[PDB]
């Protein structure tokens, strides 16, 4: 009973978590194994951030000119690379904590845990979708760069962002940890947006069956709809073309439930034309997006994760 | 910059979540040294559960009765007793990550995180108010018993809730760890009723101020109010009373954007009158309650 946006458990990820320092700059890293992972720009100066060439300043670098914390353990550097726009610290000692592990690039509409962090110290939990512009809807201050998003599947985590810079109205961007930016955005202090973004359409309708589950059911209609007459409405509120592989992934949901998804879809349809006329859906006064199929599953059924 | 809600870094209270088994009845309890505390009602059957006698019901457990998992291993409890609501369970083995901690009784109006677990295992976090009437808006399914609500403070754990109920609205309510509930309820099967709620006036104006100092600042004005015309609006809209000791904990965040308080409360004042016109404040179409001002300046500047 209840519905939350609510993040994983984050005690595997503290464990990782690391102060990177390089001169004068600092921020989070993450260890696992014998290798910490953090932002390239922890080389940069200032001076250097309005287009830094990071080659080049890390040739300047040896092993020794980064400062490794792991509380109040210094871990020795004995070896450094760059992959893209994330630098690799070989350190000689083994995370003892490393959980079991992966690296995975997420595509838009797909939510995770973000463990914001500070000189190494976990600080605080949430949960983000990548938006479709490829951004991120944060909460990072000065400080927070090398903090990471994830996912727990069992016992096994799954990371797929590292925090890098702040573009226009406050939305975020950065990395998986392989260095590849999400987006089109550069690691540099330069004039950069976000494209215009949209609703997650398919995540909209998680959330009404969520709703539904949860005995919210006003907005539930005697009508049904095609899927092309659905996103005929749909695109010209912004949100995201529903495809037959989001029909098909709303199935389990729409069973538990007893409504068919384009029965959902009609209700929707009407919510877009309508608007909600000041009523609310699991407290909500809009439509929300941040919570994937997965997620409603996920927390409507009570999994868990050791 | 952004502004979410945020929970604490839940790994120090899961490295004290363990399964408690009493006959057919399993839930989570927490492990700190060598006492496992966790709801007295895991020692109920359903025909128990009706006016349940405890102290009777206790008296015929055996030590053995009670199957403790920490992980793959089982806790030998080797003592029991119990405190108001909660089960305390002493065991033969020392938690070996327990935390600096301490048990604190929350007040209305103050937040915390909870961790919700299912079978001794993590499940997810997130952060609710104490409600004024007593209840909170979490998220539980059975199993979820025996889960607790924390804040942090440096390395020191305070743990301030362990779940027991839910309520008709999809509500819950639950203890401190000293078994005494939040609210007039009691920890058994009988219909029970959250009274009527209000809005936590002190924690709505907190949230202007983080909608502010992120840049949302379509909704100021140029008007300011006297406490008491705001009192008698807000009031109207069942907000509680703003009293000065409110007015002087939102000095930092006042000064910090350079806006008096009777200043933003002239545009709450607003905000209620005349709705948000389409418009959200901190992508949110309502007003939200559920962050208090030290919230707010964690977030905005990042202990
Ligand atoms: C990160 O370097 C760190 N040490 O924490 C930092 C994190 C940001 C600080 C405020 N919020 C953040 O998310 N990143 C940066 O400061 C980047 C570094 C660049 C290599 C990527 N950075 C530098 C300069 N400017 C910006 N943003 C900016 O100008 O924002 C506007 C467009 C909103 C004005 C930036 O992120
Ligand atoms: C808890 O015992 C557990 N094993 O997890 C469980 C948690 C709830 C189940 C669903 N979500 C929860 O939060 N608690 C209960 O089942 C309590 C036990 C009572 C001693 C306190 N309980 C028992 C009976 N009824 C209710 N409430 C109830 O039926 O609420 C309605 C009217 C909204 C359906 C209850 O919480």
């Amino acid at each position: 009973s209840g519905f939350r946006k609510m993040a994983f458990p984050s005690g595997k990820v503290e464990g990782c978590m690391v102060q990177v320092t390089c001169g004068t700059t600092t921020l989070n890293g993450l260890w696992l194994d014998d290798v910490v992972y953090c932002p390239r720009h922890v080389i940069c100066t200032s001076e250097d951030m309005l287009n830094p060439n990071y080659e080049d300043l890390l040739i300047r670098k040896s092993n020794h000119n980064f400062l490794v914390q792991a509380g109040n353990v210094q871990l020795r550097v004995i070896g450094h690379s760059m992959q893209n726009c994330v630098l690799k610290l070989k350190v000689d000692t083994a995370n003892p904590k490393t959980p079991k592990y992966k690296f995975v690039r997420i595509q838009p509409g797909q939510t995770f845990s973000v463990l914001a962090c500070y000189n190494g110290s976990p600080s605080g939990v949430y949960q983000c979708a990548m938006r479709p512009n490829f951004t991120i809807k944060g909460s990072f201050l000065n400080g927070s760069c090398g903090s990471v998003g994830f996912n727990i599947d069992y016992d096994c985590v799954s990371f797929c962002y590292m925090h890098h810079m702040e573009l226009p109205t406050g939305v975020h961007a950065g990395t998986d940890l392989e260095g590849n930016f999400y987006g089109p955005f550069v690691d540099r202090q330069t004039a950069q947006a976000a494209g215009t973004d949209t609703t997650i359409t398919v995540n909209v309708l998680a959330w009404l069956y969520a709703a539904v589950i949860n005995g919210d059911r006003w907005f539930l209609n005697r009508f049904t709809t095609t899927l092309n007459d659905f996103n005929l409405v749909a695109m010209k509120y912004n949100y995201e073309p529903l495809t037959q592989d989001h029909v098909d992934i709303l199935g389990p949901l729409s069973a538990q439930t007893g409504i068919a998804v384009l029965d959902m879809c009609a209700s929707l349809k009407e919510l877009l034309q309508n608007g909600m006329n000041g009523r609310t859906i699991l407290g909500s006064a809009l439509l929300e997006d941040e919570f994937t199929p997965f997620d409603v599953v996920r927390q409507c059924s009570g999994v868990t994760f050791q």
